[PDB]
């Protein structure tokens, strides 16, 4: 007997402002490219350099884009420097200083005639976003009622995709995507941060962290009673007491220790492979090629098809949210991997028959949109919250620094190496991705145990049994 209280929904929603931040900053950079390149040309040339070549502009732009990922790699790997020392909620209150700072660098670089400020600002917003992708699932995972852990955990990915969609809408030239307003398109990131710092004082630190890491039992119990809307919180205080007992019997874990301890090695392998199943799914290739295929299919301003694909992107994230607690994690993730595997084959075949049987441009659009649906059914939301469920309280931060960093790093290497691969492979690049997908589908079938509705204590014991 536990309803969902307005206070619990408020807490998790405010935390997922971090997710919206990650989505917005990831997706905001593409639309203003040419406006910002003219800005770079004007800035240099007014400081007395010769006008930059295309080569130089491509170079400086590419650095603006990419230095975000470098920040995200670092930020996410450092989550373990914050969450135990400051607590989960307080950590969020602290790193908003980074968000406001990076948003100011980006938002002010034009009136300050500074290309360096734009780049610096993209790195600092990257550090911020990396810390977010680790803080938000840890908080959500630790305060959620056990039967709603994955559902609430899906709001993370929903926050991300909505952030992306809003970044693209704002980037329209009649909104903020203009030569006069692109600083506000970029600086916009400080408003959600300002909004989250105002609201975070009304969000409790999770009763789990309070009881387990700070041994504050009777104050954890009072938080719990309000979040749940009931006063019988008995089963659940002690399960937390069981985790507290468990944690005081364990040496807690460094990143290196995850890999030497045997009880951890397969949870951490599941954790990382699931991140690769997300970033090597082919989803990147689909967005890359997407704008090109649209223009080719008679859509003379293809940003609206990109926005339309974001709408689809959002729809099927909610679909997953409603399915994840009944269907399970295994089922939703493998449905995704196989559904994608089918679509990337149809893309290779479409593109190869394209200007010989001419209708194929629409076929390839159908495949792209069906791909996005299958991505959000499982491989999108699940890798972001599952790591929190595979570990007990003590190892969780280090585990989520590793899993989070491997998500950003694989994303970075993919964005780096794919243009070459596509150049030599052409349309056959969707066939290597079909090959990854089948392999990940195999991996999930044999290696990933079901975690839906199970306590941390019963998930951990099963991993310990197997290691025995
Ligand atoms: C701004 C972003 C938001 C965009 C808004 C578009 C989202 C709506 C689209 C699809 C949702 C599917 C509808 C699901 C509603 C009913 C599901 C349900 O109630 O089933 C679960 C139930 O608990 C089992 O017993
Ligand atoms: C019908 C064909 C059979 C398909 C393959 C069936 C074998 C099991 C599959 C995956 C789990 C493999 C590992 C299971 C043990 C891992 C640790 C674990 O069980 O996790 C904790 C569990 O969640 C506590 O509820
Ligand atoms: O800019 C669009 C964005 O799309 C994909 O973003 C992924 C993201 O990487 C995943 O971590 C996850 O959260 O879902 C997003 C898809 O909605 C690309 O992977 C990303 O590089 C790209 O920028």
């Amino acid at each position: 007997t536990q309803k969902v209280t307005p206070a619990l929904i408020f807490a998790i929603t405010v935390a997922t402002i971090g997710s919206f931040q990650f989505g917005y900053n990831t997706g905001v950079i593409n639309a203003p490219e040419k406006i910002i390149k003219e800005f770079i040309t004007k800035t240099l040339t007014d400081k007395g350099n010769a006008p930059p070549s295309e080569v130089l502009l491509t170079s400086l732009w590419s650095l603006s884009v990419a230095i975000f990922s470098v920040g995200g790699m670092i930020g996410s790997f450092s989550v373990g420097l914050f969450v135990n020392r400051f607590g989960r909620r307080n950590s969020m209150l602290i790193v908003n200083l980074l968000a406001v700072t990076g948003g100011c660098f980006m938002g002010l670089c034009k009136v300050a005639k500074s290309v360096e400020m734009l780049i610096l600002g993209r790195l600092v917003i990257g550090l911020f976003c990396g810390l977010c992708t680790g803080f938000v699932p840890m908080y959500i995972g630790e305060i959620s009622p056990t039967a709603l852990r994955g559902a609430f955990g899906t709001l993370n990915q929903l926050g991300i995709v909505v952030g992306i969609l809003v970044a693209q809408i704002f980037g329209l030239e009649f909104i903020l995507g203009s030569e006069e307003l692109w600083p506000l398109l970029l600086g916009f990131t400080i408003l959600p941060a300002i909004l989250q710092s105002a609201a975070l004082p009304f969000c409790p630190e999770s009763p789990r962290f309070l009881l387990i890491n700070r041994k504050e039992e009777e104050n954890a119990k009072q938080i719990l009673q309000r979040l749940w809307g009931t006063q019988d919180v008995s089963q659940d205080i002690q399960e937390m007491k069981d985790e507290s007992a468990r944690m005081s019997q364990e040496k807690q874990v460094t990143v290196l220790e995850l890999f030497r301890v045997s009880s951890y090695r397969q949870p951490i392998i599941i954790s990382i492979v699931l991140q690769l199943s997300q970033q090597l799914s082919g989803i990147n290739a689909v967005f890359y090629y997407s704008t090109g295929i649209f223009k080719d299919a008679g859509v003379q301003e293809p940003i609206y098809a990109t926005i339309g694909a974001g709408v689809v992107n959002t729809i099927f994230t909610v679909v997953s949210l409603f399915l994840v607690e009944r269907a399970g994690r295994r089922t939703l993730h493998m449905i995704g991997l196989g559904g994608m595997a089918f679509c990337s084959t149809l893309m290779t075949v479409s593109l190869l028959l394209k200007d010989n049987y001419n209708g194929m441009s629409f076929v390839c659009i159908g495949a792209i949109l069906v791909f996005v649906a299958f991505f959000e059914i499982g491989p999108g939301p699940i890798p972001w919250f599952i790591v929190a469920e595979l570990f007990s309280q003590g190892p969780r931060p280090a585990a989520m620094a590793v899993a989070g960093c491997s998500n950003w790093t694989s994303n970075f290497l993919v964005g780096l190496l794919f243009p070459s691969a596509a150049h030599y492979l052409g349309a056959y690049v969707f066939i290597i991705f079909t090959g990854f997908l089948i392999t990940f589908l195999a991996f999930t079938f044999f290696k990933v145990p079901e975690t839906r509705g199970r306590t941390f204590e019963d998930i951990t014991r099963a991993f310990e049994g197997q290691a025995h």
